């Protein structure tokens, strides 16, 4: 793959270069606000000692106090902190919601840790940066490798030493004051976000056939709510292997199997595929759910789909962005289409602030308000500067944080 | 009586075996969570010293930040203080606020102190807790002894180390930010939870007699509210004297009477009574609204109702349950009866964080919801495990908290 | 044994009346500013809880900060912590050092419990207590079952919350802040009280046989005071049996075979005794340097010394104090005899706070003084007073406090 | 030449080897605590933007407050910071002082700035830092590029977050709570190093012919030093030139010239010469009191002196110290020859928390103790682990920190 914070800078600077934007506030706005690197070492259960570093990358404030997840993998680095954090950035100003950006990571696999390990280094990790995030400051939420659990444990060491502070942190369990609807709302702000883009050819969901690369949090939703709006969902991989079925998959039926500790490959209700296949599979629309930086030089030329709807992050980098482009492929950006998990979080925040809960119905009402909006404003980006959906949102949210920036001025 | 603490103790230990709990869970649960006492010493007006000791019992805060009441009365002790901060951890709970539970208190009688000497030792114990209680910790109110005043004093002497924090505590007068509804809310809420209990039965608050034992802040309003639905209150107490009327007693003239520092002996409007006959009065209603315990081995066979209403905090003793149940008494109980109160609190708490109040037909219209949500899960939770009303809130309250605990985790 | 708390309050109003203070001073005195009791919840090394409740009382602060230790052991419970807390607000003033009085505890044995989970028990407890304490706060300290290296811990976990504060507890490691001489100094300083108190009756310890109960941090370093300057010490026990030599153990010896891990009872330099007898031993000298109330009604009029010098703290309680006095034996008490531990404390706190440190020869010349002085202002408080030792000291002490608080004041 | 961390890295591993450490201590004492990269963006004076990234890297804390100075520099970056944090860890434990290790740093070039661009971005820096550092938690100071008045600016910034903070900052002018000796305490430190290593032959400065590269803080005072000891001052460099003369130069009036504006190149009283012959150069000593890394192994084989002083921070790589140590060349180490600055600081610290200043002999003697019990502590090692200078003094500051570490423990 490209380097993840090369990728993400040529994009931010195409998008500069569009806008014009002054060289000097161009500098400004690349550079971090703050970067943390801490050390965070536990006793297994053994009670023998393993160190991680843990990364709080706090890209910018300018609109908020910063947001965005953590993650906990092995590929973690400052790299891809950076690069996910300045990514926040954006896509918080894509769907007008007032935060900044910040990524947070720890270079770990949880399957190698008991539940005992990953609480205490998560709460270590929570111990180590408590004095630098917050509320107003900086409130992180899930990534790849963490969930509901983790938050849990992060809200409950981070109030030892600051009181109870619901609102610290987003993708909470229901029962300590998570939202309902943040558990789904990535992968239903995807399908959102892909009916917006459909209606514009006068298309729908139930047109067309998907693969589905990961089946975490971002993909088991998203492919439900595709089966649900009628769509076709013909292959799907994980970590493990993949699954395929030209007819379309029982998506019901995969996620029973899924949630009773099979394996994709297993299913019956289709035929074990190789997940190398996977982002070439025949399918009208490819829906990366996993890693970043997956479509590349390499394979960019060998995919098939005419759309790909981003709900990884970064899942293609710029020169396959050229490669697919002169393919007539549309990629609708991950600044847009996977921002349903930040737009819910920054509603869970909201409720925790107000001190009293919505109903479902209401957390996806609003969620489909912002992502309606968010996308007529890119598309009138497009229209204004000709050109692509990547960058008519990422012009869009470097805009809105450009703005805020030179309100709040420079001197000392 | 039952020492306070063995009496709810006891309850505790019957509703976790319901449960099922784990033992390690349960000890838990039981210990609080921080117990403080404090020296809290003043002047007198004559410029006199005296010492009293105060309380603040923060028994759980799993759910929440911390909420229960702050009395005044000479038999306030730990064990006493300790109980009813239990209590509030289970009714915040079975009304499913987002509160755990805490109490306070002074061992004085409020009335051999004068208006400014009151003033006086509520702001010095202000000042011992101070730094233990907050909008998001710890958030006292009224209790036995107590008014919206005391909360006047508490917030103005907590907000000078702090800054103004009408969150800081409820029950406070509406022109310092006090909510609409919130003096009347206990009283109403036991009349909304009388008649949520007595639909079950195709009866009417209209279609019986009550006997009421104490006549403050929730006597009265709950007289009146009983009054206004028909119900024929026949019999008053408070700690000076009682009155009866078999006919019913027109609380209006009675709370008007009372209003002109009149004693309820002297009412014109009945005839005078011992008060130490209450509890046994004939009558089909019971509603004691004064101390805990009042209702034990020794009374509880001459008791004459056959519902008991738990308006004040722990009336009914273990012992007086199992005797009162094999009458055919029915107990609706405290943690439920009187949520009311703690309910219209978290109202007010909301109002203030939120910065802007609501009129008093949406307090009560949520009030009514509140309660009427709790009945009815209460009653569910009687069918699944085959139990007395008693034990289907305290079972729906603890099985709350032991989830939010489990859910916290325990690693350092 | 005499409950500890009814013994030292006898004391204490003894002492109140010998200086005639104002019923009204003498009610707040008595009373703690704040008693803390919070729950210290673990996981064992196996996964399993355990919970504690664990202790803090803040006796009076009218001096300074306030002071004293932290007892891990079975029989901790409030009653001996308000007694042990009390007891340090005399003692911080017969020695004349700004401090105030406090004590805390977790009932446990440290010997049932890993070096693991003492660790996490007291770094739990430590996050308890973390709001209540502090360097111009309360600064704990060891006492029986505690140690430097609990102090490690306590150091370590309370600077997550507030920075590093090495200040904020002594008898450190010296690799951490502490303070040379500070591991001897009860001992030390007993030895010292010792030789002043017999240099009244024209005497030396080397004139003496001794008798010490327990073998601990004050016992070891005593028994070696006392050895290195001619003292025969004929009979040393601890909790597991005692060992005696009318020649005069060998301290050097024993304190050797002590630390390969030997017991008392198998020393071959002198021969095993019941330490159910060692108070009652003949000896010139006994010091008892374990727990608490030994010397009571039961066994009083048994004791054979002619002098008492009271290491542990309480160890005589008032009914034994009189048979004891009619019998003609001297006593010289705990809140002067053992005073070393806390002056060193407070020698180790000023170098922290300084940022530098003193030689050991420093820190014991300076011990001495504090001492001395001590000793002859009691000398002439006995005088003034025509009283016993132990009413000299504490009412020594007990004026200094009482001083500090009349200054202060009582307005809000 | 070599990557500056991963240098210091092997040297740590070697260390680490010698003495056994265990792997996990290893990799912890590796990690730093904390690593700060923040954003420092000023005004110029006509108005227009500037953008650089500041730095500070807390490497290490178990021993104390961290300490260590603020390079300004167009090098600086990460790795240098980190290997320059690292080092101070280990030299604060060599000369046993109360602190840990940090540095921090800002990829600008003074000469680029004027007074007030300097002074906004200096302040600007400590806005960004201010919530990291303070008189117990991490004290910075000079280093290249930044002096006193630096040093003003910062006290006068943070002072405005946390009000008058004299030891925040170290390296303070005279007049705002500085140190006498502070200025001239490194190079006088090197000097006392040096005639103490020299001692171990039977010989003296005054025996000997010198080399420095580098003019500054560092190398003005250390020329001072040896000069004034008879050392003959062969060649000395700056960036700008160099100058030599083989029958000593006059240092005293080369430090007039200087001070007069003049150049090196220029001084009468030598011959102009090429600066990137100087660590060539035909001496007995070479004392590098510029960058790091400048002998590596590129030119360690042309290395003519027999000993090396190391002045400046890391100037020597591992591939040079093995090529020579095969030539015969002896290495006094960073960590122990330049100490005497961090010392100093101590001292000025330990005054301002004292609120009185010593004279310049009581520091310098104060200074010359703690330089020479370091010395005999590298010495003791050296034969202890048959080691040379470098990893005696590693290994003498690893193993204290380790220590330290230890005691602290590693449970949550
Ligand atoms: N969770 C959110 O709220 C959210 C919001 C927006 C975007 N995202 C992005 O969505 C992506 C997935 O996050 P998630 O929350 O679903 O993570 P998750 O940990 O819940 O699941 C990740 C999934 O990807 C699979 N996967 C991992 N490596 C793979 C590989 N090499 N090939 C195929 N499958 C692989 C895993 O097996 C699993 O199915 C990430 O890029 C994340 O940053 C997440
Ligand atoms: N106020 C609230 O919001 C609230 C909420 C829930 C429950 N409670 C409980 O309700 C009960 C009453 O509290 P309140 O706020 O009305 O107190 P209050 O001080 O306003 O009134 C107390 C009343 O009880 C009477 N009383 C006292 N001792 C008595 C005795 N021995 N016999 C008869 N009457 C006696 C007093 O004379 C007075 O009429 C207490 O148990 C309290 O904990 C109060
Ligand atoms: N450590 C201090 O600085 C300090 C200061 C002043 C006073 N004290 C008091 O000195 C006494 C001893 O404290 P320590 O620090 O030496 O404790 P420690 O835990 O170091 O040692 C306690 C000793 O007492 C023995 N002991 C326990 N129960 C016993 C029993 N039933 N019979 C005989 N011996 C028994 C133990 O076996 C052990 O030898 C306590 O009263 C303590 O409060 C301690
Ligand atoms: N200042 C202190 O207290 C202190 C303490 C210990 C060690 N050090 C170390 O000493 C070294 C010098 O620091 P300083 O305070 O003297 O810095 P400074 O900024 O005062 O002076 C630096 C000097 O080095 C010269 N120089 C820069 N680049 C050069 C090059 N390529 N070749 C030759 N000369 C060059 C400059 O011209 C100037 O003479 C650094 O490694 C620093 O980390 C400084
Ligand atoms: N996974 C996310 O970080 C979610 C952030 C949030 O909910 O705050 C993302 O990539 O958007
Ligand atoms: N009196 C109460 O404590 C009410 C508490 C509150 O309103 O917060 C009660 O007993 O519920
Ligand atoms: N063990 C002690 O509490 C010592 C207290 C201290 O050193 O501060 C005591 O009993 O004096
Ligand atoms: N220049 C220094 O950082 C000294 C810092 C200090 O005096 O604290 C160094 O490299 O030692
Ligand atoms: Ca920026
Ligand atoms: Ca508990
Ligand atoms: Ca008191
Ligand atoms: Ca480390
Ligand atoms: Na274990």
């Amino acid at each position: 793959a490209m380097n993840a914070l090369v990728a993400t800078n040529r994009n931010f600077q195409r998008a500069s270069r569009i806008l014009g934007l002054d060289s000097k506030l161009e500098k400004s706005l690349l550079i971090p606000y703050r970067e943390i690197k801490v050390e965070c070492t536990i006793p297994k259960d053994d009670g023998s000692l393993v160190s991680y570093v843990g990364f709080r990358i706090q890209h910018d404030n300018a609109r908020g106090p910063m947001k965005g997840g953590i993650r906990y993998h092995p590929e973690v680095d400052p790299d891809e902190v950076n690069a996910l954090a300045q990514l926040m950035t954006w896509k918080t100003a894509v769907v007008d919601i007032p935060y900044g950006g910040a990524k947070g990571g720890i270079g770990c696999n949880p399957k190698d840790l008991s539940i005992s390990e990953l609480e205490r280094l998560t709460r270590v990790f929570t111990q180590k940066i408590h004095d630098l995030i917050g509320i107003h400051r900086d409130v992180p939420a899930p990534d790849m490798g963490t969930n509901s659990q983790t938050m849990a444990w992060i809200l409950d060491e981070y109030s030892k030493f600051h009181g109870h502070s619901p609102a610290v942190v987003t993708g909470k369990p229901i029962d300590l004051g998570g939202s309902l609807g943040r558990e789904a709302a990535t992968g239903l702000g995807v399908v959102f976000a892909t009916e917006a883009l459909f209606a514009e050819y006068g298309k729908s969901i139930s047109d067309m056939t998907f693969a589905i690369q990961g089946f975490g949090n971002v993909g088991t939703w998203a492919a439900k709510a595709i089966f649900e709006r009628g769509g076709k969902v013909v292959a799907v991989s994980d970590i493990n292997g993949a699954i395929s079925n030209p007819n379309g998959i029982d998506i019901a039926a995969l996620l029973k199997h899924k949630a009773g500790n099979g394996s994709l490959k297993d299913f019956s209700g289709g035929d074990a595929m190789n997940p190398n296949d996977l982002l070439v599979h025949d399918c009208d629309v490819l829906i990366p759910c996993a890693l970043g930086g997956v479509l590349n030089k390499e394979n960019a030329n060998d995919v098939k789909a005419k759309f790909i709807i981003e709900a990884a992050n970064h899942p293609t980098d710029p020169d396959a962005d050229e490669i697919l482009s002169k393919k007539g492929v549309i990629i609708l950006p991950d600044v847009y289409a996977n921002a349903g998990g930040v737009t819910v979080s920054y509603f869970e925040w909201v409720q925790n602030i107000q001190g009293f809960m919505w109903d479902e119905e209401k957390v996806n009402q609003e969620l489909k308000r912002y992502m309606t909006k968010a996308f007529n404003d890119i598309k009138a980006n497009c229209k204004t500067h000709n050109c692509d959906l990547r960058m008519g949102a990422f012009t869009l949210g470097l805009n809105r944080v450009a703005r805020a920036t030179l309100l709040r001025g420079w001197e000392a």
